[PDB]
């Protein structure tokens, strides 16, 4: 069964906003893709690994011309590739070189909250360095991690702070996959940004509290980038690291592809494919099969009626090996009968975003949960037609998709999933379990409704000890620093998201 065409309602897509943004084809020469280079670590052994990441500023030639500042992890833009494995102890020294106070947030990583999980309450300041510790129980996957500062991840995430994680264990090893990362196994981070005069990046300029979206398509910090093929058989990691866009991916000549992993798991079993619909910080791993290709020949990859990325047929030694029926075998966690079905509405548009009726209070915990114990959440999006797609997302958890409006979910939502695209009038039901005690952010990750308020958090508890106190960030500590930071007076600060919540009369 060959999924032909994009699974989410078509009449909700980006392209029907009356602000949409086109991608346009940029004039820049076509290049080799970057592939970033896997972070060294500080020190590894068999059952310990040491990583230092690093926040820092910096310049990258992305267009002719001046170089575009930048921030990145590591590296001047986005970041070295870090690798985690299931049940070995890691140890990661924070490190911020920025001018301003960052968050680092390992997206999708069952972590303790609210501190290692690197969300609104973990600040790290101008030349601090912090130490967090920890042991990945999770399957393998594609993770990625970014700033978190709330506000505003939008202007950190724009200013390039985003990497890859790979999450290895024993099961994917076993596996017939693609796995030389740089040559068969690569990220594919997709991104768009407006540049402006020097090529120089303006966020505020191009601020929009319904979506920040420019033309011109960035793939792992690349403009019109070619991917040099020397295998029959390519794995690419898709992530959706834009604001806003939501990516409709195809091959010329209807190239079919086999997604083997999502978000936080291998799928159970490969779904085949000719068109693919990616919302904000969703991933999918894919392999695609170039064995009816010629040396010389050339196949296009693209979003709609866009070219993104090229990959240029090589000499490739023939591949003999097929994907097994079962790739991995989904636990379900149990639900106990006696807890309610938590009901989360996502409502608003623009400057008006809001979960349950609210915008974020960073002070505020919204909600609570046991430890240990699976939940049936309901999650709807209010908007009525043609509305939005708003991609929901849950710290701290990997959940399990069990319908769409009663029925049954997309044929690639049978794995772990930390980030589920909900469209207008739609209720989803998820399995959600939190493993770990903390405090944990759920909210909309197209980034401005996140910076704009859609967001809320949970505090999940053991019931067998007392309430645990947690040093939460407040709204006058945040601005205090920014305004000592960037050498202004706390009331002349610009962040992504503040117009939502003056529009709104809200604090
Ligand atoms: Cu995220
Ligand atoms: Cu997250
Ligand atoms: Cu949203
Ligand atoms: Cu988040």
């Amino acid at each position: 069964k060959n999924y032909t065409d994009y699974f989410f309602d078509e009449p909700a897509f980006d392209l029907h906003d009356g602000g949409y943004v086109p991608l346009e084809v940029s004039d820049a020469p076509e290049k080799p893709l970057n592939v970033p280079p896997l972070l060294k670590p500080d020190k590894e052994t068999a059952t310990d690994v040491y990583y230092t990441v690093t926040a820092e500023a910096g310049e990258t030639q992305l267009l002719p011309g001046a170089k575009t500042k930048t921030w990145g992890y590591n590296t001047s833009l986005l970041g070295q590739t870090i690798v985690y494995r299931r049940g070995q102890h890691t140890h990661v020294t924070l490190k911020n070189t920025l001018p301003e106070l960052t968050t680092f947030h390992w997206h999708g990583a069952n972590v303790s909250g609210p501190y290692v999980d690197g969300g609104c309450h973990a600040p790290v300041y101008p030349g601090e360095s912090k130490h967090i510790d920890f042991t990945l129980e999770q399957p393998a996957t594609t993770l990625w991690l970014h700033a978190h500062p709330c506000p505003s991840t939008a202007e950190q995430v724009w200013h390039g702070l985003a990497a890859m994680v790979i999450v290895k264990d024993d099961h994917e090893a076993s596996l017939p996959l693609p796995r030389n990362y740089g040559v068969d196994d690569i990220p594919v981070i997709l991104q768009d940004r407006r540049f402006h005069e020097n090529n120089q990046w303006d966020y505020r300029a191009d601020y929009d509290p319904d979506g920040v979206a420019g033309p011109t398509a960035m793939i792992n910090g690349t403009i019109n980038p070619y991917f040099d093929v020397t295998t029959q058989k390519v794995r690419l990691r898709f992530l959706n690291g834009a604001n806003r866009r939501e990516w409709r991916l195809h091959f010329a000549d209807d190239l079919p592809f086999t997604q083997i992993g999502g978000d936080g798991s291998l799928l159970p079993e490969p779904v085949k494919f000719t068109h693919l619909m990616l919302t904000c910080a969703e991933r999918a791993e894919v392999i695609v099969d170039f064995g009816q290709y010629h040396e010389g020949d050339e196949v296009t990859l693209y979003t709609d009626d866009v070219p993104l990325l090229k990959f240029r047929i090589h000499a490739f030694k023939p591949d003999q090996t097929t994907l097994p029926d079962k790739l991995f075998d989904v636990k379900a966690p149990v639900v106990d009968p006696a807890l309610p079905v938590r009901h989360v509405v996502m409502q608003g548009m623009d400057e008006g975003v809001a979960i349950d009726g609210k915008k974020f209070a960073m002070q505020r915990i919204d909600a609570t949960q046991p430890i240990g114990k699976a939940q049936y959440w309901d999650v709807t999006n209010s908007n009525d037609a043609p509305g939005m797609v708003h991609p929901f997302h849950v710290h701290g958890t990997q959940f399990l998709v069990l319908s769409r409006n009663g029925h049954a979910p997309y044929p690639n939502e049978h794995g772990f999933k930390d980030t589920i695209g909900v469209n207008p009038g739609e209720t989803v039901r998820l399995l959600v379990r939190f493993d770990l005690p903390g405090v944990y952010m759920y909210h909309c990750h197209i980034i401005e409704h996140l910076d704009g308020g859609m967001m809320a958090q949970i505090e999940t508890f053991d019931p067998a000890k007392p309430k645990q106190e947690y040093k939460l960030m407040d709204m006058d500590t945040l601005m205090m620093a920014l305004a000592k930071e960037r050498g202004v007076k706390p009331s002349e600060i610009w962040m992504g998201g503040m117009q939502s919540y003056e529009k709104m009369g809200m604090k």
